[PDB]
């Protein structure tokens, strides 16, 4: 049955709640972003209204075959009215099409659901600046102080410099990047741009990327693996057996693979700067795990909440153990005492 933290009090709304069948008293189902833990349960047979971004709606139509008449895309940064309640969709700095949702309840309560997000100071100048928030449904994925990671920009610098150096030393090397859902596209697109190549991939993944509006995408991506020296593969195939096999498939066009696995976090971060990261190597295959996160670090999350000053925080991640829940609640108290709200 539907958890309380997916239900918006005083409305008929739910958020990311499609795996529970027909939710009692739900008149409209919101979807924050196109990741499988959030959309689990949508299909061509769904006949309730779905509210989402333009990008997420392109993905619903094209990949899951949801019928057009049930998809209700909304523009960002725009006040809209849904079943008589004012709503606003805000950029979540997660994956393409990911949003936060602001709900303005008929009684005066204002609710922010972050969906999945990576908090950033740019958010402190959207429609959030203009009013108070009573309840915050918060993406608490990395809500512990051990989770520090670099900026996205520093990580992309590291990847571009590493790939450019490797291919300049050996023009017969291949670069591979792992993927398992939309998000983290900058990794592979920035590498391709510096090498003057397109990114080669499966027709299924190419279709997925064409759903996203990204400007100049016919320019960066392709299904012709032959013409490409950056290849995208399923994350599961990013290991020595998987990559030896792929290399066999390229018919002696290449003699070396350099592969990247963008991960959320790895405990190497507790003891290492980005500048200091090294690969795992076996034969002519090297694998780099890079800390490219699309979720807030602990410090970024803390800053967001101390700026917003919500009256109540409802975590949406790590809620399944008493120890995790208690840990998070202790941090929320610290943050409030330290900021004076
Ligand atoms: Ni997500």
């Amino acid at each position: 049955t539907c958890p309380f933290y997916k239900k918006i009090p005083g409305t008929g709304f739910t958020v990311d709640a499609f795996q529970y069948g027909v939710v009692e008293g739900c008149t409209a189902y919101f979807l924050t972003h196109f990741h499988s833990d959030h959309y689990a349960g949508l299909s061509k047979h769904f006949t309730f209204p779905v509210y989402c971004s333009e990008i997420t709606g392109n993905l619903l139509k094209n990949k899951l075959h949801v019928q057009e008449q049930y998809i209700h895309p909304l523009p960002l940064d725009t006040e809209c009215i849904v079943n008589g309640v004012k709503v606003v969709l805000l950029d979540a700095n997660h994956c393409p099409g990911a949003v936060m949702i602001l709900f303005y309840l008929p009684n005066g309560t204002v609710i922010l659901h972050t969906g999945d997000f990576r908090a950033d100071p740019s958010m402190e100048r959207s429609l959030l600046a203009d009013q108070k928030v009573h309840m915050l449904y918060l993406d608490t994925t990395y809500c512990s102080p051990e989770y520090t990671f670099p900026s996205q920009q520093e990580v992309i610098r590291f990847a571009i410099n590493t790939a450019f150096e490797a291919v300049t030393l050996n023009p017969h090397a291949l670069v591979v990047c792992g993927t398992y859902s939309i998000g983290k596209e900058k990794v592979f697109l920035a590498i391709a741009d510096v090498l003057g190549s397109k990114v080669g991939m499966s027709q299924e993944k190419y279709k997925t990327l064409q759903c996203l509006n990204i400007p100049e995408i016919n320019s960066l991506i392709t299904t012709d693996m032959c013409s490409s020296l950056v290849h995208l593969l399923p994350m599961m195939q990013i290991n020595f057996k998987g990559l030896q096999s792929h290399l066999k498939k390229c018919g002696g066009k290449y003699n070396q693979i350099l592969a990247f696995r963008p991960t959320g976090w790895t405990h190497s971060n507790k003891f290492t700067r980005i500048a200091d990261v090294i690969p795992q190597t076996k034969g002519n295959i090297s694998i780099y795990g890079i800390p490219y996160s699309e979720h807030s670090s602990y410090l970024e999350m803390k800053r967001f909440v101390q700026w917003l000053k919500p009256q109540k925080i409802i975590p949406t991640v790590n809620v399944g153990t008493w120890k995790s829940r208690s840990t998070m609640e202790k941090y929320f108290r610290e943050w409030k005492l330290e900021a004076g709200y």
